């Protein structure tokens, strides 16, 4: 096989739900951040060879989202695009696909990676087109039915947490203990300029004026155990999941250009990392968030590592139950694990979740001269994904 | 690299909008579909490794419908899958995907193809969530913004097909022959039993009853030119496209199982067709129909073939006009074209309906003992897919 590599990765700033980012649609945080991941790459517009993003709650944003963000971004129309929805696993999923697709000796650069605007979802009507008839129906809040809503078990994903906490017996205290140390760390991480390198500024020209995001602003500075263990149970009566320890409602793009080790060399590009090895697998979509467990053993297994070999670990913190549970299963020693902070802290922009880990992971291990690193995430409907990097 | 074949390749029939499959959901759909599938194709679900589904119209539906569908087949829960949206390319590109996987190395067997239910689109409010504030809004149907509307020149579909009826100067006279054609080769297919292989029949479970719908609804048999030279022009002041000269709305589901020729024989699968070839391409927007020009000279040429070699042809009838232009560039010979009629008798259920024509031509190769084979269509965006068979 053809090695393959990431050229660059880039993302935006996270934006809270209804807050920094909320006038800015996905396409256009994924254009934002593609312009500046062919700048980055060293590369021209021509270079590109097909355009994989992910994206989950499409509902209204116009044909091919990910086509849009192409164009958008000065990309030529003649290549070619695609919108990939695998829920939370789209963003890592799209750079798997891309080295995948490079391997098959396809294309030797693609831009891959994942956008979300989840401040922006949209209601619905189900039955507008042909009638109600009579009677009161559901207005539907698209961003939880096609994002953080089970299909076959009718609960929130939160539930699913709830699940892995009852069977895990991960306790409250472990949780906000956890949700402590994760903010702690993101805080400690945007003040020391870790993100600075990877945030590409988003610009927001009004009628009137110019506003400018490039800061995370999801973190909740200033923490205090006290402060999570008062918090009401978010899912159900007595629950052990809050607002507190589950990660947020957030609007991001993240993107990366992956190519050949040969066109990199060709093009003068110095990778930022080699892509190793990668898997996806499905579990029960009751436990959802222990999706990783298999699809971080199965990458592994194909890589020939061992998880003791990794060096930097980024295991994305839907909620602290399932990660604390996927930690302890796979045995991960805890501070190589989201060492710039995690999604408790940091955010959820489901779609660009992935994407966003694997650009916080790459940026990472060029700092800290890492040379194994691993990024996996949860995905509701029951999976996991992985992606395993090698320091070139 | 590996070899890649189809083992088997089944269609639900195509409904017209409002009317035969109106109650039964996209991903209900695609599971009878994936069931037939995987049992023709002689294999254990256990031995499938991922499913990748074509789905445009993904509002409301839930989280991943390639993972529901995947679900409500019976396929087990470790599977992954994921959705892949390409508008109209999106059931063809899927085959392809699998194909570049397999030969990547990481998988043996895939189910592919797509599913679609343009019936049941919601409509949407895209300022719920936050507020109004003042005035009237758009009450935005959710299946013409997704699915039919150009994202980047803000006109329906059937104005690309006005701009190559114009540029290559097809006219109403031609487009309504042609459409009149693909009418009478529908109902002859139909009646002659052409379909009978490759339908696989959905039960709708009515209060009232149990009902079974297996045959295509949207043909019109005893079409006549006088018929479609009465019709008006449906989306411009006197222009040439028509309802009777463009593709349907239309709701179906087609999957394919995709294996390892090497896998196929150690499972004892006897293949249907090789996929020698496949490609995509990207056009300006305001031409899209024009995409499988380039799509299929792409695929051609990595085939080293030539269109003349071509036995049997699949060009999927988004437009007439756009069907005949791309037909008088590629100069096919019109007889081998669509022999069982195209979409604009057929109708086109836009997820599902490069997948369609792909289970419609594996199908007739087998009983016309064809060689090559070639399945193309057009995509809203401005892009164009295609894939090369030859048969086992
Ligand atoms: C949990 C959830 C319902 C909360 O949504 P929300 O009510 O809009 O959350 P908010 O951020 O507004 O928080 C509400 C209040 O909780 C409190 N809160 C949240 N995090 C806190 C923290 N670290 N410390 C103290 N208080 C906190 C605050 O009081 C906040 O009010 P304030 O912003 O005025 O201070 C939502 O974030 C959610 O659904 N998360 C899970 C997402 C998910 O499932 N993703 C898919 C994973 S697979
Ligand atoms: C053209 C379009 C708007 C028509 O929608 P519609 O009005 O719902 O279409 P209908 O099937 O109801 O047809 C309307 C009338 O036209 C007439 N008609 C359609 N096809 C006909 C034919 N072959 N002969 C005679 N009349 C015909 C009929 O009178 C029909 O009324 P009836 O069924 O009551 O007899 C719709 O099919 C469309 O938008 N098609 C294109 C889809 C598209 O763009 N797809 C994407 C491609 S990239």
């Amino acid at each position: 096989m053809k090695e393959v590599v990431i050229a660059s990765a880039v993302r935006t700033a996270i934006g809270s739900y209804g807050k920094s980012l909320k006038d800015v649609p996905a396409v256009d945080l994924g254009a934002t951040a593609i312009k500046e991941a062919v700048k980055k790459a060293g590369i021209k517009p021509e270079d590109v060879n097909e355009v994989i993003l992910g994206n989950v709650l499409q509902a209204g944003l116009g044909q091919n989202p990910a086509r849009q963000a192409s164009f958008k971004a000065g990309l030529p129309v003649e290549i070619p695009a695609m919108t990939i929805n695998k829920v939370c696993g789209s963003g890592l999923r799209t750079v798997s696909l891309a080295a995948q697709i490079i391997k098959a000796g396809d294309a030797d650069v693609i831009i891959a990676g994942g956008m979300e605007n989840m401040s922006r979802a949209p209601y619905l009507a189900n039955n507008a087109r042909w009638g109600y008839r009579m009677g009161n129906a559901k207005f539907v809040d698209e961003m939880i039915t096609d994002g953080l809503w089970d299909a076959f078990n009718d609960y929130h994903m939160g539930i699913t947490a709830e699940n892995i906490a009852e069977r895990w017996n991960i306790s409250r205290e472990e949780q906000d203990e956890f949700a402590l140390a994760s903010q702690k760390k993101a805080e400690e991480a945007i003040k020391s300029g870790q993100f600075k390198d990877e945030i590409v500024p988003v610009v927001i020209k009004g009628r009137k004026g110019e506003t400018v995001v490039d800061t995370d602003e999801h973190p909740r500075f200033g923490s205090t155990i006290e402060g999570l263990a008062k918090l009401k149970p978010a899912f159900k009566k007595d629950g052990t999941v809050t607002a507190g320890n589950a990660s947020g409602l957030n609007d991001c793009a993240a993107v990366l250009v992956i190519m050949s080790a040969e066109k990199a060399k060709e093009l003068g590009v110095k990778p930022l990392a080699k892509i190793v090895s990668y898997g996806s697998a499905g579990v029960d979509p009751a436990i959802m968030g222990y999706g990783p467990f298999y699809a971080t053993k199965a990458a592994i297994e194909k890589a020939g590592w061992t998880v003791d070999e990794l060096d930097l670990i980024e295991s994305n913190e839907a909620f602290a139950a399932q990660s604390l549970a996927v930690a302890k299963d796979l045995k991960f020693d805890m501070n190589k694990v989201n060492v710039n902070g995690g999604a408790i802290a940091l955010g959820h922009p489901i779609g660009a979740s992935g994407a966003r880990i694997l650009v916080t992971l790459v940026h990472a291990m060029q700092k800290r001269d890492a040379k194994k690193g691993l990024a996996t995430l949860s995905i509701g409907g029951g999976q996991g994904t992985a992606i395993l990097l090698e320091k070139c």
